[PDB]
């Protein structure tokens, strides 16, 4: 009996631009993705997903770990993940899968085993060990350029350029302009042709891929004519505060980082203040993030038609999710960092082998990057390790929501400083200090800082969490047992490596429950 | 030269230290003279808590500086990661020899040793990095050993020693002595094989941790030290009205009150061992205290080889405790639960030449945890980055650092193992059968994961009789202090690698 | 300040298919390799050069860990190399330099680091840990075979029918026709495009390249126009005994060897002995041989023009060799095996940076495959590990042959049964007894069985292999100086990781001598 596991991850793609809820809602979309709604319409989409840490290492080290960030501790880019960590690559390789990957994991290796001056400590990170790679995005995006330098496209001195919008009069930011590479040689289209070869070499032997697309993270422009598909007048517009400062009153972290993003790291060649962009452009970034969005689904719609061809669609699980979400302009930032829902909430559909039981549903219940990797495991008929915080889903894709299932969603930020932004310096704590957990549900949420005020929100009230409710009395009962369930998750959550043994007269055993 | 002498004894509480007693105004009920004069000599630390309990616990947190949440050896049993570092390995890092006597109680990784690994039939054995030099060994076979070849016949059951003299006297609380005379007792073993250590070291410099058996269970004492005191000299013990008063108060106290039997504490008694009567208990206090002044005794010997090879003043020497012990305080026996009594341990600590701060009371909160850092940068080493604890040198230079914590705080895990299972009581899997406190002048939170929370008024209700946490009028300082542990718990995550970076100039590290 | 370092490994390319040593000697080349040709007029042609072991894994082994078979311990394909071995990736990256391979290691992994279920246990081999891979031919060509059905071309249901000569009845064996695949999609050509591609995406930045060839392995059979391009005639005819059974008579091993080998295993779908094919066959056997190596010339071609383009050429050490040679008939055998000279003789270029002082020159010295790994660490500013075996070619491209230099070579062969051989079965031995360790200069080899006759050969006498004289009594003193040579090789190369410590009245120290 052959079984494949396709996981799809994208990365910065928002939980809120999926239409296959937003038809559920009553809304039409304002785009279009329907290789993804195949996806949707034949398997489970979870409504209440979210990564629990951002950005992209941490949150791929969740994900490929099924870890918290309190007990993986690869807190921010930059910083190491300890290779005592069971990755989702080697529990593969125990259970007889080859782990092919596409994409990056943006992972920084362990400093006693390895030597100081390897390379992979020059860069945010690099691919993670246990995985086979089969199509590396690579240390500053090589593996990508090369193959278009290899295809005969020129490219400019300074390579990145690329993304420069088109024609010589147009100023670098949101654009309707293209950018200056063909679709062709897009990098959802190198992604695209590795996971292809890949899976032609295969030859229908049982597989295992992680196929990660670099889309729609930033420079926010789109070979064309993805650049033109959507109007700025059909997107959403940003949910803020009156203004920067407003917004900044908040929280000091709200504030340092209103004050320290850049429109240049979402647009190639722009300068200034992610914070003071209008919203006239914040809608046509957000069409330009659109488009990115339908190419992935022109690109999905490629290995989904492999795969009927050779009969192999019924054999496969695909999980489609994203490491991350995004700000867009959302309470005035850019891009994945903080506390608020929008940086946290992310995809996740899941088509089961066979006719799904629950095609076409939407799932409620509370889910965390930290299950993808048990359901992968248990699927493809190996035990969940003991160390994993999280659980499989394959329940599911069965009756239901267990009687168990956790009843709110946790995450984490760490924001001790790195080589490109000192956080530190705005907050005034030392780097063990600074972190925060949340807790939601569907009627509050609680943020908790190791060493800066506390953040509490009605989201029946204040949905888009503008009000601090904190520091008020009338709410101390209410925070209070907030902090509490933040505490017992905690407890609950500690490292359980060994703490399942036992020695006894009768020998090394093991406790189950 | 500088020398290292760590001795841990075990169950010995934090208000039995005459010192304190007279600084409060009281008649010391027990005497110590050699303590005394190291308090005298030294800084008597009287907020001291051991992070977690039992002893393979408290040991992890002691010798490695890690809160349980980081250790994880969270019961008697449960294997100690060996990633973590240890003091031992900490110290030959430094050039010092770890020397050993006694016992950690430390159950070996399962990835580094096999299945059928000796040492997993024990409760525990001693922890990887040390050099042991009077091993209390597992079965207690070092010291019956030394009995036995010091010509003194054992009983078919070796520990029917600590059964009380008389073929009529009844098990359990005992005004009678112990079968085996003091100059065969465990304590003086134990002191044997640190005089042996010492003058075979013949003035090189040392580390040597001295532990001491006593005063844990069993209850009994070699003559002289059994009549020493008297039941009717003894404070009486601090209790609810009846068991069953006590155990209304929470589900875990439910648990322990309805197990604790009187032969983990007295050999071959049996019965409860929240039914021992007022009387009782004072008996027993009183030959706690006997086995108390026999270990004092004992350290007059290691002290006056001190004072006559002309290193007394050469070395730092640390008196503490693993663990207290409730002493029928609430109803219970043992080192268990949330009441301070159990966390509430000795420190005592004589620095090198004339002490700047000798014979004061150091009231700042120090935990055991703090320990371990303390030894290695006195010895010209770093603190680990991965220690919670930090170093208390600068309490026996000019103070309280300004940044001090201003809490105490202490963990119990309390699943099942295989001599007591509280899993069945409370209905909870293991992942979630634990708690953690939160503690100063003021108040106390202790913080289930899945059982109701306790909070105290600790000035109007200094023993813990009556929960406040479900008081809605609480609410605001219930959450203060849940605020307060959840961020101890994120300001203590593993620390391992998080202080490094990668950059465009290769790796680097953060010191701030 | 910018250092590149370029080596190029082939697979069973014989020493004496070298066209600057032909012309050298006085011969006309009887094939064309002017790329190679331009290597050897800018740098330095050792001219007895051996890999230190053979097969792939064994040699690879050598090759990449600087350490012989007697230390290294991977004795077979098959067989795992233990991973306390200090290998060239993970040197590399101690010195700064990232590992970029492209090709193959066929190493199999060390069990106690790798579940019994990793799918690398069920295939030959695998690329070995501390390399980063940017074109694997991957467990079963997956990779290549892969890399042409995404090119659109058709694959026949049994993918390795390419390698059937072209036409509907053509005779599989030794042939004239071409394979079945195009020269734009041969494996050489797979390993150039991503050879291009990958210096394309370094841009200028210095690099390491372990670029791998799969060529000039069989099958022999070569993309057109590669199968006409050399005649049989002008072939060199093999050496070889009068027939098969007097050549086997010589050595029990021989005799396994001659008994077993079969022409499938050297042309696809080809039945019969590779021991009984005439000297016609065998002629047009080495032409097609010759084929495919200028097929590899071009294709380095490809690769230098690219380095002049980008101004490369002169900052490169490139090193040019082959993991081992190939009898091509030589003896009646048909592979790498035994003890024959051919199948240890392999190629060694080596072109240093700028005008290299002893271009154009032929160097004698005798040098080993696990000089390789030293030589390449010293280059780029590194040391020599300690562990190793082999020693720094460096001082050959500077004044010459060092003063203390070998005055033998030495390679090893171990036969123990494995999956598809089993000479256990031949010649009645346990694995533990099943090796061979040679050691030769200019005027004697000597052969030592641990526990089968030895063999004694006279070269200038008999420079082809064919008279034992080891039971000759009037060589006894001349077999005891070659047995206490190799005996006094064997004492001095122990393994020597922790051997120059010492514990001390000071503390832990290191001798130097
Ligand atoms: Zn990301
Ligand atoms: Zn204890
Ligand atoms: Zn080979």
């Amino acid at each position: 009996t052959r079984k494949n596991v396709l996981l799809i991850v994208v990365d910065q793609w928002r939980a809120d631009f999926i239409p296959h809820l937003m038809r559920a809602e009553g809304r039409e979309p304002f785009l279009k993705t329907p290789n993804l709604d195949r996806l949707c319409r034949e398997g489970l989409t979870f409504r209440n997903h979210v990564t629990t840490c951002v950005p992209g290492g941490p949150a791929r080290a969740s994900l490929l770990t099924g870890l918290y960030l309190m007990n993986h501790r690869a807190v921010q880019n930059t910083v190491p993940l300890d290779q005592r960590h069971l990755n989702l690559g080697k529990a593969l390789r125990a259970i007889g899968y080859d782990p092919a990957l596409i994409g990056y994991t943006t992972t920084t290796p362990d400093p006693r085993t390895t030597s100081a001056r390897d390379p992979r400590f020059t860069v945010l990170g690099d691919i993670m060990d246990g995985f086979r790679s089969v199509g590396a995005f690579e240390p500053n995006m090589e593996g990508y350029f090369g193959w278009v330098a290899q295809n005969g496209f020129e490219l400019p001195e300074n390579r990145e350029d690329i993304w420069l919008p088109e024609g010589e009069h147009s100023v670098p930011g949101a654009t309707d302009k293209p950018s200056r590479i063909p679709k062709e040689f897009s990098d959802s289209t190198f992604f695209t042709e590795r996971a292809l070869t890949y899976l032609k070499g295969r030859d229908g032997k049982p597989f295992f891929l992680h196929l990660g697309y670099y889309r729609p993270h930033p420079p926010f422009v789109a070979s064309a004519p993805y650049h033109a598909m959507y109007k700025a007048e059909d997107m959403p517009a940003p949910i803020r505060a009156e203004n920067p400062d407003a917004e900044a009153a908040q929280h000091p972290l709200m504030k340092h980082y209103i004050d320290h993003i850049r429109r240049g790291s979402f647009f190639h060649g722009a300068e200034g203040s992610g914070a003071t962009l209008d919203e006239g452009e914040i809608r046509q970034m957000r069409a330009t993030y659109c488009g990115l969005i339908t190419e992935i689904d022109d690109c999905l719609g490629r290995v989904f038609a492999y795969l009927d061809e050779t009969g192999q669609w019924d054999d496969t699980l695909i999980i489609f999710t994203s490491d991350h979400g995004e700000q867009l302009g959302d309470h005035h930032l850019l891009g994945k960092i903080g506390y608020n829902a929008e940086s946290f909430r992310i995809p996740l559909v899941i088509k089961d082998a066979g006719q799904n039981r629950h095609a076409g549903q939407i799932e409620e219940g509370f889910s965390e990057s930290i299950d993808v990797m048990p359901t992968i495991l248990e699927w493809l008929g190996g035990e969940t390790p003991r160390a994993c915080d999280g659980r499989s889903l394959l329940p599911f894709l069965a009756e239901g929501k267990p009687s168990d299932w956790r009843t709110e969603l946790h995450y984490e930020f760490d924001f001790r400083d790195v080589f490109y932004d000192q956080p530190q310096n705005s907050v005034q704590l030392s780097q063990d200090d600074c972190s925060l957990c949340v807790i939601e549900d569907e009627n509050y949420k609680y943020v908790h800082f190791a060493a800066l005020p506390p953040l509490f929100f009605d989201l029946k009230a204040d949905p888009h969490e503008f009000s601090n409710l904190a520091g008020d009395p009338a709410y101390a009962a209410l925070v209070r047992d907030y902090a509490q369930k933040a505490l017992s998750w905690r407890l609950s959550h500690a490292d359980r490596t060994l703490t399942h043994y036992r020695s006894s007269p009768q020998g090394l055993t093991t406790r189950n429950h």
